[PDB]
């Protein structure tokens, strides 16, 4: 059914347990080890199965005691080479068997990132992370990957003394290792069964602060105590998400805030959530950010995608639960102000796209497609759309969260198609088919462009910013004395962004325009990353020479790459800075991740 995986698919063999035992080394850039897959029959008469490896090479294949044989087809692209398994006796239906593979990674595989010490913060030792959504798990272990498999696993990971390892899972226990008195062993166990794109590693230099009762931030010595500062909250927010969809039944939450040179936004791994540095702001303003990996412990990590032509399935659920969790921080009309946001973010991602581009559609076909070229925001919030259409359509959020937990408690711990989500959907809603069907299903989920129609949401707090952007956007020499600091009164710290989002809409603003912005509005002062950056592009392009270290500083002192990137495009768009970025790439771009570099790079023409 997965066009994404060669391996066996779960109508023949299902993997139900993974324990890995592996090493780390840190000059060749390989994981060494075994993998044991636990592996259960579906059929009789089953004699070999086929399992996905990228870039992977292989020792041996033990089952029982006793070496099999193996036979590695050729790779395909992105997908990778099938690895097929000829099993020793024949399988019964239901019969379970444990196939352990002896298995080392490649240096250049493309689901973990080795960070040298100088891409890291301490400057000291080195860094490891794994990415491996989509289907990049191939490449670290031989298995079934697809979301279409859910397993338990449980590790042990041999490290370096002096780093730590973590996982998705339950930390177990801490040992020297046995026959390396340099290393030490790290023991993890995840119960609940996940895909095999949700195990994660992390090796590094790492501390910890316990911010509540089951939760622990990590980081480096750096980055720890801030940290342990701007999360402070996320036990509430915990508790808000059991309060909307029950009890978390993976039973320990940690935070892991990566090196600030960590290009990517979060990731919702279980037990461990990946945090991007740029969500420390000092004052609290962006842990609201944090929502939406924790939706995904409710949903989308419980009720997961069959394959990735369904992945509306997971992000969307997960992004209605978590405007829902901000819906009671901060009320009710700042949960349609995201909505709306949301939206806008929709509107970009299909004009980028356009119109007529299947990537544009809410259930895509990869066949021959790269699930990680395909990526954008359409299964975000086009999914958010039509849920968010449904609940105003079927008479409520009260009703439609209703809805949502008798979804994730029908469907937890396993998979799903749109097919079955729709087929629930009129199960539940059964009283009211006569709305249902009024629906239009195939433009929603099968045709590209926007969704055939819009949901209602409230404009207040929207209305107030564009109110003051149209006012800045309007103003003439004359006007810009009367301009007073009172104007951000009430507005908040979102909205203050949404701000500055519609007056860059606009293209370069008078110098002394923005420079009475800045004698009013004191923007230099917040450190906030988003209104920063939004303010900060404001300056360049608008041809302020002042903000020209600023800009840089900034470049350099984060490395996502939505803000990177785009700060050096336009500080090289701008005649007066572009050498002065340029030598200042070529000063940092050691520090920088290695794909941040080349591409910053690129732009920058070098
Ligand atoms: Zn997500």
């Amino acid at each position: 059914v997965d066009t994404c995986s060669l391996a066996s698919p779960a109508s023949v063999c299902r993997t139900k347990h993974l324990h890995l035992r592996c090493s780390v080394d840190f000059t060749r850039r390989t994981l060494t080890g075994t993998a044991a897959l636990t592996v259960q029959s579906q059929e009789d008469n089953l004699r070999s199965l086929v399992l996905d490896t990228k870039d992977l090479t292989i020792e041996k294949v033990v089952i029982n005691g006793q070496e099999v044989k193996y036979a590695l087809g050729e790779r395909q692209s992105y997908k990778g080479s099938p690895m097929e398994i000829s099993l020793p006796i024949a399988l019964s239906k239901n019969q379970e068997i444990v196939i352990e593979i002896s298995f080392e990674t490649s240096p250049k595989s493309s689901a973990l990132q080795w960070l040298t010490p100088e891409q890291t913060s301490g400057k000291e030792h080195p860094y490891l992370f794994s990415q491996c959504q989509a289907i990049h798990c191939r490449a670290i272990l031989p298995c079934q990957d697809t979301p279409s498999v859910k397993l338990t696993y449980t590790a042990e990971v041999s490290v370096p003394k002096e780093l730590v390892a973590l996982m998705s899972a339950i930390r177990d226990g801490e040992t020297p290792d046995p026959e390396d008195p340099s290393r030490k062993i790290y023991k993890f166990i995840q119960k609940v069964p996940i895909p095999c794109y949700l195990i994660a590693l992390v090796v590094g230099a790492l501390e910890s602060r316990q911010i509540g009762p089951r939760t622990l931030v990590w980081s480096e010595k750096e980055q720890v105590e801030k940290s342990a500062y701007e999360f402070s909250e996320t036990e509430s927010m915990l508790k808000i998400a059991e309060d909307l969809g029950g009890p978390y039944v993976w039973g320990q939450y940690d935070l892991l805030v990566l090196p600030p040179s960590f290009p990517y936004g979060g990731m919702e791994n279980p037990c461990l959530t990946f945090v991007t540095p740029t969500l420390l702001a000092g004052d609290k303003s962006l842990s609201n950010v944090i929502a939406h990996e924790i939706s995904h412990s409710w949903t989308g990590n419980l009720v997961t995608n069959k394959t990735w032509d369904h992945f509306w399935l997971n992000e969307g659920h997960t992004v209605y639960l978590e405007r829902h969790i901000c819906g009671r921080l901060f009320g009710e009309k700042f949960r349609h102000f995201n909505a709306l946001g949301g939206w806008g973010e929709l509107q970009n991602s299909v004009k980028t796209f356009g119109e007529t581009h299947p990537f544009t559609k809410l259930v895509v076909d990869l066949t021959d497609i790269d699930p990680d070229v395909a990526y954008s925001s359409v299964p975000y919030e086009k999914g958010f759309a039509l849920l968010f259409y449904l609940e105003q359509l079927l008479g409520g959020p009260e009703i439609f969260l209703g809805f949502l937990k008798a979804y994730v408690e029908k469907f937890s711990y396993k998979s799903i198609t749109t097919d079955d989500w729709k087929d629930f959907l009129y199960s539940y809603f059964k009283d009211k088919v006569d709305v249902l069907n009024q629906v239009d299903w195939n433009a929603w989920l099968y045709s590209p462009g926007l969704p055939p129609i819009k949901p209602n949401y409230d404009m207040t707090l929207t209305n107030a910013c564009i109110a003051l952007s149209q006012r800045w956007i309007t103003a003439k020499e004359d006007d810009l004395n009367s301009f007073n600091a009172t104007d951000l009164k009430d507005l908040s710290s979102h909205q203050l962004n949404e701000f500055l989002a519609q007056t860059l809409q606009r293209a370069p603003l008078p110098l002394g325009h923005i420079k009475r912005m800045q004698e009013v509005y004191n923007f230099n002062a917040i450190n906030n990353s988003e209104i920063r950056f939004r303010w900060l592009r404001l300056c360049i392009q608008s041809k302020w020479e002042d903000a020209i270290p600023l800009a840089l500083k900034m470049a350099t002192e984060q490395g996502a790459m939505k803000f990177t990137r785009p700060l050096f495009k336009d500080l090289a768009a701008f005649d007066k800075s572009h050498d002065q970025a340029v030598r200042t790439y070529q000063e940092h771009k050691a520090s920088m991740h290695p794909v941040t570099a080349m591409l910053v790079g690129k732009d920058l023409k070098v």
